[PDB]
């Protein structure tokens, strides 16, 4: 049974400590970027090649795409429309894999030789991601690029490990976070925040590196907390930082949630301490990302947090009320109807 | 000021007890057979004209580096084949050498992905040599382990990039220190290179391997930080290290920073045993031998100067001081080997031929 009571307690503390407040866009801008990113991505995923090598159920691709276009647009508020679109494609390729069930082993036997030789990878996912990667990379300098490349490779290994539905040997205190960094795309996300068009990678090398290092944790932990609801009675998940803290450190689900919350509140505290007296343009990007990322969690269908707002809409219990106020705050800014941007469906473009 | 000899001794002794440091069926003669085999293959590789011209390293430094790495590999990867130790000695010597360059990677990384995707030789000479040699290392492993080596080496490259900035982290940037240490730790490379497919079934042992990688990453780097603490204590050239970065980033004292490292190191040690004690025998043995050899390597290799500590507490009636000396003599007994017995001829001589 889902610990609704604690779920509220934990989420509320987080939203209050960070003083959640999304002011990233005017409703017209939001809609304008959502459509742009979706349109370029939709046309991309509708091509016969992408349609045939990417093994995904149409209704699932469509949902994944709209979920990512939101994530990108809602959290990368300061980058260009082109950048948002190209990033939306990359992170859609990753989300599709994130929910998948496949054995990479057979198609990874000649990974390095094919890579070094320039031959197309045998694993369809890599074939599509690597072929499209330059469209994402043209937006960044060499350092950030390397970070995106590494993180995507890490993420791939992370989905691989998860295929074994293994949560760690009891007593393996390092396994939980080892896996979370693997599947976190932390460095990919943190480095994709600095397009060379807006930032000089050599002038801000230290601030960017720091942002990557620190934002990696804040970023993953926030999702571990916000996405705790959709992940639970879900088979594909189960193997999560929270539930692995349970199996590996042999503690109660209750203690795992509290542990995660303290890490996050701490990660949040230091984000502020370090990036307050720094380059304004840098702070702005971090700020927009942090608040926007939270708005996306409270709004997007993938996380089904409305199924908790409705089942807690009543009953006054301090947390329950504080949660619904936040849920509404975000709902008022990012609860944009799909029919206003996510059109036409990918399936329709594919069969044109 | 003044090295915490007491605290240091206690921590090391506890470390060696927690891991069950003890004698092994690995002799001195076998070590010498392995040392010379790995050294000989590596020396011939680095003495080739191509390697000699793309790897801008001072010859004496290359010579000393190769000898440090061969020792590390032959002593810690005790269960793998001679070829495997040899090929890993080459890879790890390449990585250790990358630290000798100040040259900004930026200009050479502008087209990293495009050259990689197209199959054109990388612009950064280091990658050119390393990627060209990698298959010799990879043939010894399954696809999963391979991927780990590849990632960790890519991580290591970025780590060296970052280190060129001599940056210990902004005060209050608590996550910076460990983020950096993992970056250039090679943990996943090390951890996964302990399971040759010839001796292990990556698929059947997937869970124990993934677990060893996870736990070995932190053990391997923290033990090195701990044992390197003496050699880096007064060294004003070494300005950024996990411990010094904890000081700058967390805003605590060198002492408190050392305490943090100790607690992590010791804790990591207990869980290593507590997790692999009952698991598969061949696996626990590889893990068991890695920890012991890794420690022996530190105690015997002169780069860490631990003999200076041994030679200073050699005659004190303290308990720790004695257990330390005892341990050290166990190490020296089986590991203190003269380079003239295996490391010959010098790479330079092979180069002129
Ligand atoms: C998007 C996918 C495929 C997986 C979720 C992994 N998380 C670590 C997120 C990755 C993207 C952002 C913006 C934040 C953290
Ligand atoms: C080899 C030395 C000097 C120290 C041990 C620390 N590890 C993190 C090493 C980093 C570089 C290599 C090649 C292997 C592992
Ligand atoms: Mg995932
Ligand atoms: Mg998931
Ligand atoms: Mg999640």
């Amino acid at each position: 049974n889902f610990p609704t009571e604690y779920f509220l307690n934990t989420t509320v503390r987080l939203l209050e400590y960070i003083r959640y407040r999304d002011s990233n866009y005017t409703r017209e801008e939001r809609i304008e970027n959502l459509h742009y990113a979706y349109n370029k991505a939709a046309h991309h995923f509708a091509q016969p090649r992408q349609q045939q090598l990417l093994k995904v159920d149409p209704k699932r691709l469509q949902a994944s795409l709209q979920t990512i276009v939101g994530m990108v647009v809602y959290s990368w508020a300061k980058v260009s429309k082109e950048c948002m679109a190209d990033l939306s494609i990359h992170y859609t390729y990753t989300l599709v894999l994130d929910d998948s069930k496949d054995d990479p082993y057979p198609t990874m036997v000649n990974y390095f030789d094919d890579l070094q030789a320039g031959r197309e990878q045998a694993h369809p996912w890599w074939a599509l991601v690597n072929e499209h990667f330059p469209n994402v990379l043209r937006h960044f300098g060499p350092f950030c690029s390397l970070n995106l490349i590494r993180s995507t490779l890490d993420f791939f290994e992370g989905c691989w490990i998860e295929q074994y539905n293994f949560g760690g040997f009891p007593g393996s205190h390092d396994y939980p976070q080892f896996l979370r960094r693997m599947n976190g795309l932390g460095h990919c996300v943190g480095a994709s925040l600095w397009p060379k068009e807006q930032f000089n990678e050599r002038s801000l090398f230290l601030e960017i590196t720091s942002a990557i290092a620190q934002m990696e944790n804040w970023m993953v932990w926030v999702n571990d907390l916000m996405s705790f609801y959709k992940e639970f009675d879900d088979e594909r998940d189960q193997i999560s930082l929270v539930k692995n803290y349970v199996v590996s450190d042999e503690i109660s689900l209750h203690e795992a949630l509290e542990k995660l919350t303290q890490d996050t509140l701490h990660s949040s505290k230091q984000m502020v301490a370090v990036f307050s007296d720094k380059d304004p343009q840098v702070m702005d990007t971090i700020e927009c990302f942090m608040h926007g990322y939270v708005t996306w969690h409270l709004c997007d269908r993938r996380f089904r947090l409305s199924e908790i707002y409705e089942k807690v809409k009543e009953e006054k219990t301090e947390d329950a009320q504080k949660f619904c106020k936040f849920y509404e705050q975000a709902a008022n800014v990012g609860a944009v109807s799909p029919s206003e941007w996510a059109y036409p469906p990918v399936a329709q473009l594919a069969n044109v």
